[PDB]
């Protein structure tokens, strides 16, 4: 059947633009997400802005894999990379953008203790994290 | 049933790398249609060869929100850029390059007024249209 | 039926992402063979494992379209580039990676000549072929 074949013709071109993006290092594919930046260092709503404008999110890694993907940006650009999870109204508790309570963590040592006062998230160039105020310039990472 | 989900993922995907493609300014998409440059500065018959190896086509904008778009990618290089429009043969009236009439205009007050001897189309880098030769090196911009 | 339209917007968003790749000299449609480098020049392991690391392969020609491709990527960087075979036991004698004898070639005349001590092959950037100690710095370039 003339289906399948024009299924396999689309597979192949879409694993040749992703194989283009990903050598050239454009984006980094981990598993089912693709990170990205733009190279720009601003606050956390500019990048939220950007990431939607794009069709995708401010990254947020949801496991160690993730973690180190966008650490590997965050180095490359030499910048921290502002996440996206946010401090719920008890200090101390972080949720991602939906709502829902953040699960896996990467704390560096004795954070967060922004003492609420700190609500947006940073990820050191090392992968750890640390609660940081919203305002600072950081590098904008997305996920789609 | 495999095949949908098999869809999910091949739009998940295409999704991802036009993402990509967007956040890094690579693209601009508008509706159905998504422009781009190489950067270079060419005449028109240079231009429509250059879009068309690319497989695409010169850029044309048919509503204020293509134009828009057009506009800012003219901004963005500080060029004019060479539309995908041709005078008839009475002086005054332009065609798209398939023949067709023009239909949405955005001339710059007083044009088109080259009588004749100014076949091209330009848009000045604030989104407004002049009539010009065809010989100038103007920002190549191509729509997909 | 709503699947062929699906299938309709999916293929005409694959053109367009492949379209602005092109356009931007990114990479190189050749049939169904995508080329690209990531501009780095290093050693054939080097190469073969960034290919592999963006889901393709280190680029070998086997018509004179694709050669005439590749040549024009080791023309644009100026470096010879690595070519995805090797030689087999028997001196003079090449293969792909896959282990198939190679059938399309373009050596420069007294090419293969390096008595079984050059088991890899560089294109010279005029698309000729040579066969050459596989250590050196060489343009990496995939096909996808
Ligand atoms: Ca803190
Ligand atoms: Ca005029
Ligand atoms: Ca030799």
């Amino acid at each position: 059947e003339e289906l399948q074949t024009e299924l396999y013709e689309i597979k192949h071109q879409i694993l040749q633009t992703m194989g283009v993006l990903s050598l050239q290092g454009s984006m980094l594919s981990v598993g089912d997400k693709v990170f990205s930046t733009n190279g720009q260092s601003v606050n956390f709503d500019t990048i939220k802005e950007m990431c939607t404008r794009a069709g995708g999110n401010i990254a947020v890694p949801r496991t160690p894999e993730e973690n180190e993907a966008i650490a590997s940006i965050a180095k490359k650009y030499n910048n921290a990379v502002y996440l996206g999870m946010i401090e719920d109204q008890t200090p101390g508790d972080f949720h991602y953008l939906d709502g829902a309570s953040v699960s896996y963590t990467n704390w560096y040592p004795g954070e967060p203790r922004g003492q609420g006062k700190e609500k947006c998230v940073e990820m050191y160039t090392d992968g750890t994290w640390n609660d940081r105020g919203c305002l600072q310039y950081r590098l904008a990472v997305c996920e789609f």
